[PDB]
């Protein structure tokens, strides 16, 4: 029935992933994010148990909709003549890593260590559920200013996790791995490590390292900011040209720089002064 259930608010954001609004659950007054998607702009649809032709983004979300707050949760969805309305939980207050970074420029390695770690745990959850985000970046990461927790959002570019090879891609280009930029071929797991490599750099440097294909294809990494001798390692390791030479989510978390990580609360209580 909608409407009588949710009280739509202002336009949070939009873009190629759709349009999101700041609505409230009339039921218990729970802050939620309403997302809209045109059936014409849907890259690839999915399938539900009860045999219902619904968007893939919905299929992916439901597969990761758990108590784990590492990823955005899908409260409920609806179908319309030429579009779908996804109801997602909405943190309050909250700010995406993109604006956060633009606001406070580069981030202290300590703070990064915390975020990046939470991200890994999140991504691991997705893969652990046969789900590949395929579009990991600062814009798709929210920050629960209070609990200092992070969440992954927008799965419109993701797809079912498979050990084979992906020939298609609809995520952000600057974050895409070199193997794709050239041969338009890549493997989820290995590719994910590359995007994370870019992200990690984006945090410690305040911006992405590569801007053009030529830069990506090459793979040479330069640090404009002061980064620990070890952090640079982990970063370059992920950004390894040859996928096979890239670190695994395990090796990444076992990396020296990924030690003595702060807790969600401590982090917010120190860097988010709450
Ligand atoms: N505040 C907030 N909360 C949730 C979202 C979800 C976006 C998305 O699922 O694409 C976006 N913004």
């Amino acid at each position: 029935p909608l409407e009588s259930q949710y009280q739509v608010g202002p336009l949070l954001g939009s873009g190629g992933f759709g349009s999101v609004y700041s609505g409230i659950r009339v039921s218990d007054n729970l802050p939620v994010a309403i997302k809209h998607v045109e059936k014409d702009r849907i890259s690839d649809w999915g399938e539900l148990p009860n045999g219902t032709r619904v968007p893939m983004e919905v299929v992916l979300l439901k597969k990761v909709s758990s108590g784990f707050s590492g990823v955005i949760r899908l409260l409920d969805w609806f179908e319309r003549p030429d579009s779908f309305v996804l109801i997602l939980e909405r943190p309050e207050p909250v700010q995406d890593l993109f604006d956060f970074i633009t606001e406070r420029g580069a981030l202290q390695e300590e703070l990064a260590r915390s975020f990046f770690w939470q991200v890994l745990e999140a991504v691991r959850h997705c893969h652990n559920c046969g789900v590949l985000h395929r579009d990991i970046k600062d814009e798709n990461i929210l920050i629960d200013l209070n609990r200092g927790e992070l969440k992954l959002i927008d799965f419109g570019s993701g797809a079912l996790l498979k050990d084979t090879v992906y020939t298609d891609f609809d995520g952000t280009r600057v974050y895409s791995p070199p193997e794709w930029i050239r041969y338009h071929r890549y493997h989820g797991r290995s590719a994910a490590v590359w995007s994370l490599g870019i992200l990690l750099y984006d945090m410690v440097c305040g911006d992405i390292p590569f801007e053009h294909d030529e830069e990506i294809i090459r793979g040479q990494v330069f640090f404009r900011q002061r980064v620990s001798s070890e952090c640079q390692h982990l970063i370059r390791w992920c950004l390894a040209l040859r996928p096979s030479d890239r670190p695994t989510f395990e090796e990444i978390q076992n990396h020296p720089w990924m030690q003595d990580v702060l807790l969600p609360q401590e982090t917010a209580e120190i860097h988010l002064h709450s």
